[PDB]
């Protein structure tokens, strides 16, 4: 699923993120503090960052796209591929 997040700022925004170019994998959120601001703005573990206030992660290093989060205006947009389930009932 892909979706288009505006986090309320400013930062610190309270997720992780993991991987990047120098890693070789996507740029993926791993964890949302409970109490923060990327709480609030409809964040989850394991969304892929595909964009960073319009501008492609793909080849952005991991301290890059930290960067780049780190230093964004408010809000921080950012565009995701999120993993949706099914279950069986
Ligand atoms: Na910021």
């Amino acid at each position: 699923m892909a979706l288009t997040v505006d986090v309320a700022g400013p930062a610190p925004w309270g997720f992780r993120i993991t991987g990047g170019r120098d890693f070789h994998t996507p740029i993926m959120v791993t964890k949302v503090a409970e109490r923060g601001k990327a709480k609030d703005a409809d964040l989850r573990p394991g969304d892929i960052i595909v964009a960073i206030n319009g501008e492609s992660a793909e080849g952005m290093l991991h301290a890059e796209a930290q960067s780049k989060i780190r230093q964004s205006p408010s809000p921080l947009r950012l565009q995701l591929d999120r993993s949706t389930i099914e279950s069986e009932v």
